[PDB]
């Protein structure tokens, strides 16, 4: 059923992507690469007193705090929903190999007894409904860019000025490639404006993963991530082999000569990618506008801050059902990409737009480096893009399809089997977006608060509460998938967006609450995704801008979690133990350093202003943007911060481009 044509990284198809240039050549070439990340300044992730730190501190909290989640996967008493050995992990050394990425999901999707389109007339409207919905009266912005990220394929270029010239350029041809793309010239559009290509492939850290202590023999197992080598990708599963990765951390004693303690392993690793950024811009412009619309109009389904913005909504309730999709971008599916295009069409959006858009959803893959003399091969043929990798995580608008599908796939499943009744209201497209439009705004008995593959499920008092109950109990007994669409099963310790759902003895969603997750907490001050990147002068550039920053936001953040207290005296008990010093004290230096730097990138803050106009999403974001790429908005974030962390291309130049793109 079709092989993926592939290609090594000397064939001119492959050569074509990446520049004259050095940064370009080296991203061509980058060997695998590994080490101990500098979790803080002058502090290593394997540095002998932070492992024994993390072995006392993992053992003791399991050991004090075991998990506190009922039969329906209801949290409740401690706020604890699993061990606390994902923290054992070597960070910056990753598990051997990386997976290959699967050229086409289609035999994936079809295994797993899911749709190759809408089952019925009804699903069909509903997905078309959110594409009107989603994309009508839009307001331009300004395309905004990350500092310091890439523009990948095929420059690589992270300087700021470069990246407002490519985005501006790319906003200026776009309709040309568009229509050289309606022509079948995909290699002219490429050539000429750089829209077309390849993802780059890079490999991203998941810092802590599930670990287990066996009780029988006293030893750790990590938990194991299947793999798919080269020939499966290719065949899509047909042939090759699915396969677990290696955790084993035993090989940095002779390969580096770092003592690795019993029960930690080598990190998991996730594929990512990164798009070409002259595709992206004309993407993002659009993508932007969306969110905006999606974040103000339908702000009760779409629009997620803090814990007491998501509580009030949920306290509503009747019955809430905390929902977990499985290895949702790898399933998601091409035929929504289609069906988005073609009523995009209909809606009257510019064909050369919806050509881009639909040609970013099914671009080649460059594959980099998954395991040591591995990788450096093109996947797909830029000159014919046909892949169907499912969700490229660099692709423009990526948020907004899985938010589609995921919104679409949860109000079918309470259409299905909680309310027959709300059928009638669904007849045509005028009727359907008067649905959509009423449910998204939580005016219905049926409700939902979700954003990609994070949802909570709600039902008031009706006729379709009883059904919402069989639908629960559906998903505990786990025999049967209630969707066509997605693998659909009850998260194990109910969380949306962060926040666990805390239960009280009623297990009833009015008497529930909001509180910060600790193991959360725990992950980010002593797994960091990332090193502090000490070399990279530009702090606004950094993957970590002003890690220090984190300790002001903990208490707003954190104080809400039973345990809060219990946590930050074992932790200061623990590091006292490995380091001889005061933790707490050690975060208080960093704070008072960071904040010091913070007043040098924001122009409102004098010389020592400290932090008292920022709010604790700003203070989170500092220590983290990744958060502003998952979690939260443009719009969470004050002004003054999100100039920081980002730059945009001129509200004129997208204005006079959107009014290209949009219908009449
Ligand atoms: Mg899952
Ligand atoms: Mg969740």
């Amino acid at each position: 059923p079709r092989r993926a044509p592939a290609f090594p990284l000397s064939d001119i198809k492959a050569q074509m992507l990446f520049a004259n240039n050095i940064k370009a050549q080296q991203a061509s070439k980058r060997s695998f690469k590994e080490g101990a990340i500098e979790t803080y300044e002058g502090l290593l992730s394997v540095d002998p007193r932070f492992l024994s730190f993390k072995n006392e501190l993992s053992r003791y909290l399991t050991d004090h705090f075991p998990a506190n989640v009922d039969e329906y996967g209801r949290v409740y008493g401690n706020g604890v929903r699993t061990n606390f050995f994902g923290m054992r992990h070597m960070n910056g050394f990753p598990m051997i190999p990386a997976t290959w990425p699967l050229a086409s999901n289609l035999k994936k999707r079809a295994d797993a007894d899911l749709a190759d389109g809408p089952v019925s007339e009804r699903d069909n409207l509903l997905f078309r409904a959110a594409v009107r919905l989603m994309f009508s009266d839009l307001e331009p912005v300004p395309l905004k860019i990350r500092k310091g990220s890439s523009t990948c394929i095929p420059y690589f270029s992270n300087d700021m000025g470069t990246k407002i010239e490519i985005a501006e350029r790319a906003l200026e041809k776009a309709e040309e490639a568009g229509n050289l793309m309606l022509q079948g010239k995909f290699d002219d559009a490429y050539q000429l404006h750089q829209m077309g290509g390849a993802y780059y492939v890079v490999y991203r850290a998941q810092s802590t993963d599930a670990i287990t202590l066996d009780p029988k023999t006293g030893k750790f197992v990590s938990k194991d991530r299947m793999v798919a080598d080269f020939e499966y990708a290719v065949t899509g599963g047909e042939q090759g082999s699915l396969f677990a990765a290696s955790k084993d951390a035993s090989r940095l004693k002779e390969q580096y000569g770092i003592d690795v303690p019993d029960g930690f392993f080598c990190e998991r690793r996730r594929t990512a990618m990164g798009g070409p950024f002259a595709l992206n811009a004309p993407i993002m412009a659009v993508a932007q506008p969306v969110r905006n619309k999606i974040y103000s109009k339908y702000a009760y389904t779409f629009h997620h801050t803090t814990r007491l913005n998501k509580e009030e909504k949920v306290k509503e309730w009747s019955l809430c059902v905390a929902t977990d999709v499985s290895d949702h971008d790898t399933f998601w599916p091409g035929w929504l990409r289609d069906l988005i295009c073609d009523e995009l069409l209909n809606m009257g959006y510019a064909p050369w737009w919806v050509k881009l858009f639909e040609t970013s959803l099914k671009l080649p893959v460059y594959v980099g480096a998954p395991a040591p003399e591995q990788g450096h091969t093109l996947l797909g043929d830029p000159s014919n893009p046909d892949l169907e990798v499912g969700l490229s995580s660099g692709q423009g608008a990526t948020d907004l399809m899985g938010t589609l599908l995921m919104s679409i796939t949860y109000l079918v499943m309470q259409l299905d089997h909680t309310a027959p009744h709300l059928n009638s209201r669904i007849k045509d497209m005028p009727s359907a977006c008067r649905f959509l439009d009423s449910y998204w705004q939580g005016h219905e008995e049926i409700r939902q608060i979700s954003k990609s593959d994070d949802a909570m499920l709600g039902w008031t008092k009706g006729r379709a509460l009883v059904g919402g109950h069989r639908l629960f109990e559906m998903l505990k007994e786990g025999k049967v998938n209630p969707s066509p669409y997605m693998k659909i099963s009850y998260e194990h310790g109910g969380a949306f967006l962060g926040d666990i759902l805390l239960y009280d003895s009623r297990r009833e969603p009015g008497s529930a609450i909001f509180v910060g997750n600790i193991n959360s907490m725990l992950n980010n001050q002593f797994s960091p995704e990332y090193g502090v990147q000490s070399g990279v002068r530009d702090r606004s550039k950094r993957k970590r801008p002003f890690p220090g920053l984190a300790w002001a936001s903990m208490k707003d953040t954190y104080g809400a979690c039973p345990i809060y207290s219990d946590v930050l005296e074992a932790i200061e008990r623990c590091w006292w133990n490995a380091f001889g010093e005061s933790y707490r004290a050690y975060r208080e230096d960093m704070l008072k350093r960071d904040t010091l730097e913070l007043s040098r990138y924001v122009a409102s803050m004098a010389r020592q202003a400290g932090l008292a106009e920022l709010t604790p999403i700003d203070l989170e974001v500092l220590a983290d943007p990744n958060k502003l790429q998952y979690k939260w908005t443009q719009a969470d974030v004050s002004a003054n911060i999100h100039e920081v962390l980002m730059h945009g291309v001129s509200v004129e130049k997208t204005e006079r481009f959107l009014r290209s793109v949009m219908p009449r």
